[PDB]
């Protein structure tokens, strides 16, 4: 039987790549997703017509608030439902904008920085493994975490606690078989939001082909730490970033 | 005239002896403090008798909730409404307990542990620059042992990491505004009140220097550093103070 | 056409592991050695008895001298002559023994612990890059750098130096092409010699399963590394130490 | 009576303001020095004006070498012989140049970056805790050191060394009641002949006032180090640096 993973934030750019190469790897896969409700769903569509009953759909806000824990428990359930296991989690959905210092209230964007990069990954952890081989969780990082972009105070937080919460869970589960891992991106995928002397601004920097990781790329990593080449790698943050976190000012 | 400072958690054991410190520096301090009320008014008492009208406290859950941020804005408009300034803010009130992964809900867990370790710093820190020949400064108590955590202490560790995360971007973003931003990290200080002594020791002898735990004094002779003019230069800095206790294998 | 490896101290343990296995996956090896000249040259008999003119041994003391830039450059070159080619070094050969703060001179200690783990990859590095396709590094680290053992000062300079020269090349050699990579194991293959009582007390240390990691387990990572699916990865130092970093005093 | 100071490259520059700021606090030092020997001498000259015989000059090249370890004894020697007692060893002396990987031959570039670095570092420690209260050692770190300059691989490597030293020595001499810390500069006391256009531009990057440190500013946090406010500090690094080790690429 074919094991099953969990990917939050799904239905595109790194998550859908993770899952698709997941998928092509012979897991089963829940997609879940937020607002990308026809890219999620289109996404199990094209699974599915590759092999039948091999993705579902589990759309949720992983926002900070009183009904995260059992969202967050739901979205596990989703694919114990439909696939009668759980094997992998990864933590891969996240809110990413600037929260100045010096639109939404600061405890909306402390609820949703701090809830998808942080909270939700705990409580995601949490599920899975009151649930229960090659279990593993996977934790989406930052490369470039001891060096933050100016502005971002709360989701470098939020990035900051994930990396706690790697080793703390892979401390802690441990004991049950079950590796806590992370993958920390540099720049991939530069938003189409972003202008071209911007993005050129962030490629000359990359010391590795001066240019950003292909979702692929970031997906390759995962896949190394969930397979049986990562036995005994846990609390073990992999940066995929082409050299940019070595790159002084 | 006299800087002020804000001491979260000062009533008792490490934000005292910290509250206490700066007093004799010469600052007017804010002694914060949530359920001690006892405490901190009696400190207060004892350094008014030092300098009159020098002290006072201010009450406040820093739980997470929809209305932390107002009361973070108001602990430091407290020292405004005292003290006419607000020089240096220290970050020390700290939940901490255990939150296995596998009764207090889960939800009130995050609230308290990521509220009182993470995201009221947050807050007061967005509330002390934005009420802004000068010293400004912010020093947050933070964890030597971050990287090697305690078992079944999840929540706890990523709020301290937060934390690092905090003074790390707080010192960035600030430095224009000549606010200085940067950590102590204690390893083992001052023994929680309820343990008892086959275990305190048992804390004890684990730390190369000296085999004993930090007093609170050493804890805050740290941040008095941080906060004089012989840091002028330092910002995002965490020291740690914890005689060598991180640097042991298991 | 076959691709080619140097692995240094690959007479045994660890190296050994490194090269049966890059070997296993197609790469023509250097098989380097100091002292272990029967196991390495039974090693390149038994991977040429498996492909014809696929290995070759190299003898080189690694200790720091005047003339080690030399016999740095001659192993690289020894890749070249055998194979036409140099594609991917592992520096993997160390010593390790304690020197204490208060037989051998410390000129001594110095130079073999010192030059094994630092100066020898970097002088290694640099005739790798000058006598320069998925070209790469790979440094065998230590995951327990940050909590050394007591009385091991120069062991784990030397170590700690390997980490500074992982991230100094990743970003110097980026602009050719060559990645630069580490593997940190934590305890991995104990001395068959260590005695019993010794192993149990590493052994029980280890929270994934309460074990020392084999050697193919750290070889899985290294092959990782330089693989194809690891191309945007450089500067990177991947634990490999079943959460023992992350245990408290 | 009064403690005893070792600084090593005091003669000018920020070891020359540690030297001055240590005896402002009532130390007597040695002032050791490689080359400038009008400097040492001068600087001595003026500090027992001050304070009579409480200053002497001891000159040694710091190059690794197999007569490294009797030049540091005889450092720490130097010490004894003028005051009777040897309290505090702060290692600031250091060659810096680039050594790129691909008229000095490698091996001397080696030898005296690794040497200055490191291997004198450690001797004069070694040295230091065997001639055994407020004992410590202050080591000048990079705060940069994990984004290095680009084509300085064996300063890096050095300067890592540095931080192992900084820690495996105060987990082994802690028993003894010897702290061993460091100061990490970011910036400071750019070269008098660097022009200040160029000075400027390193300036920009600095967060806190768009400035690099005094030379005082880094004698300061080593002042607090060696006092009885830092009697539990051991193992730390403290950064001077204004913020620049923040700042992404
Ligand atoms: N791209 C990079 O260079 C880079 C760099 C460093 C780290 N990372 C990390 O790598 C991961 C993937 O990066 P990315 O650029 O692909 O991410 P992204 O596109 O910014 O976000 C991924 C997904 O997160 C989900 N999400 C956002 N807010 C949410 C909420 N409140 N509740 C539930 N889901 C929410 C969104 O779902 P819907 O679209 O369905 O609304 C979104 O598709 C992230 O964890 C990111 O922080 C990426
Ligand atoms: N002691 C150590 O060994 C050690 C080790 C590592 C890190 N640290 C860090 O150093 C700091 C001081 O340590 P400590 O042992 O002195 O701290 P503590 O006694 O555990 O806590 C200090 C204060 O935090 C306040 N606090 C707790 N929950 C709160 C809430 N919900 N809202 C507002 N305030 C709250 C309490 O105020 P009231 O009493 O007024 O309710 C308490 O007096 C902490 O940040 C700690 O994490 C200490
Ligand atoms: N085993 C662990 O638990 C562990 C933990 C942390 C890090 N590591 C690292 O992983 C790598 C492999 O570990 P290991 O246990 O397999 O190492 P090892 O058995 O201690 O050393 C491997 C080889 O190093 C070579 N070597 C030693 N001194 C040399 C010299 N002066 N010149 C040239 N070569 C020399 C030896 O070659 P000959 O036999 O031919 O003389 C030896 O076979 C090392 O870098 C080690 O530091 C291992
Ligand atoms: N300046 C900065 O921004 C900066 C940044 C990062 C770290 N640091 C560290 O802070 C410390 C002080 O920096 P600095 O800029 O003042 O250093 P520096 O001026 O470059 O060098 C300090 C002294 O080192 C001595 N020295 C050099 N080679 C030597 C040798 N082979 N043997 C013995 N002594 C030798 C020299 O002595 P003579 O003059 O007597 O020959 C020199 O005066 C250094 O360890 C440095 O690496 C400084
Ligand atoms: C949709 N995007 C842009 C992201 N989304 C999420 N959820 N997290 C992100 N983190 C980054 C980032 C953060 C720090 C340093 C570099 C990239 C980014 C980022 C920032 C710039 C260019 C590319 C990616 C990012
Ligand atoms: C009241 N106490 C005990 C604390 N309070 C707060 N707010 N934070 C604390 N952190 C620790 C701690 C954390 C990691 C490693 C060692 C001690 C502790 C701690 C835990 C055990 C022994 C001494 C201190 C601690
Ligand atoms: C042959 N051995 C024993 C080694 N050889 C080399 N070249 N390097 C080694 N590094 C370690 C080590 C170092 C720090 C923490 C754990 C293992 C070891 C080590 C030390 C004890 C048990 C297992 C491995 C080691
Ligand atoms: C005399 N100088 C220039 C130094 N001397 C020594 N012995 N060490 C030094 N380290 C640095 C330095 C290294 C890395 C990043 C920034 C500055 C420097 C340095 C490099 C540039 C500008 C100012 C200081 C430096």
């Amino acid at each position: 039987e074919a094991p099953a993973a969990v990917v939050t934030g799904a239905a595109k750019r790194i998550g859908r790549a993770i899952a698709v190469k997941l998928h092509q790897t012979g897991y089963r896969v829940v997609i879940h997703y937020h607002n990308s409700a026809e890219a999620a769903v289109s996404l199990a569509d094209e699974l599915n017509k590759e092999r039948s009953n091999t993705a579902v759909v589990c759309q949720a806000d992983l926002t900070n608030s009183n009904v995260l824990p059992a969202s967050c428990e739901e979205i596990i359930n989703s694919c114990f439902r439909a696939f009668g296991r759980c094997d992998v989690l990864v933590n891969n959905a996240s809110a990413f904008y600037p929260t100045p210092l010096v639109g939404k209230t600061v405890e909306t964007q402390v609820a949703e920085l701090i809830g998808t990069n942080a909270i939700a990954p705990f409580l995601l952890t949490m599920s899975f493994a009151q649930r229960q081989s090659n279990l593993s969780i996977v934790n989406l990082c930052d490369a470039m975490v001891d060096q933050p972009c100016m502005a971002f105070s709360l989701y470098n937080m939020g990035k900051h606690a994930l990396v706690g919460l790697t080793q703390s869970a892979a401390l802690e589960l441990a004991p049950y078989g079950i590796r806590v891992n992370g993958v920390a991106p540099g720049v991939s995928l530069l938003p189409v939001a972003m202008g071209e002397e911007e993005k050129d601004k962030w490629r000359r920097k990359v010391p590795l082909g001066r240019r950003e990781a292909s979702a692929e790329q970031i997906a390759d990593a995962v896949i190394f730490l969930v397979s049986g080449s990562a036995q005994y790698i846990t609390g073990s943050i992999i940066k995929v970033d082409g050299g940019l976190s070595l790159v002084h000012a």
